């Protein structure tokens, strides 16, 4: 599995996820309505949406770009 790690104006940052992450995640992070920052990466198991998040978690290739 490749998931998106990093994806800016400036460029795209893409990882083959180690054993046992067979998830990628995209977590939006909101600091006032409406605005956020957002995270990628892979993970073994979806991340735990803590306060203010909004987190979403595939299994295909890219697919938290």
């Amino acid at each position: 599995l490749t998931c998106v790690k990093s994806k800016s104006i400036f460029g795209v940052t893409t990882e083959d996820c180690p054993d046992g992450q067979n998830l990628c995640f995209k977590r939006r992070h909101y600091i006032v309505p409406k605005m956020y920052d957002s995270t990628r990466g892979c993970a073994a198991t979806c991340p735990i949406a803590e306060n203010r998040d909004v987190i979403h978690c595939c299994g295909t290739d890219k697919c938290n770009e």
